[PDB]
């Protein structure tokens, strides 16, 4: 299965974080695609419901360190 959310995430100080959490999150269980925009200061992510939610991936990203908050 496959569903799509917008994580807004602040405080990701240069593209080091960026790639990061693009990385990390990427190998999260769940976790297909996912494309994370300093630009736009957010995480893309495309996963698997059965797997992982919005909301768990967020707790992630904030176990990390950085301020998330779902947009969409």
């Amino acid at each position: 299965l496959t569903q799509e959310t917008v994580i807004n995430i602040d405080g990701m100080t240069c593209n080091s974080c960026v790639q990061s959490i693009e990385g990390v999150i990427s190998k999260k269980p769940g976790v297909k695609s996912i494309r994370v925009s300093l630009a736009n200061s957010n995480g893309t992510v495309e996963y698997d419901p059965l797997l992982t939610s919005p909301e768990t991936l967020r707790g992630a990203i904030e176990d990390m360190g950085f301020d998330a908050t779902l947009s969409d």
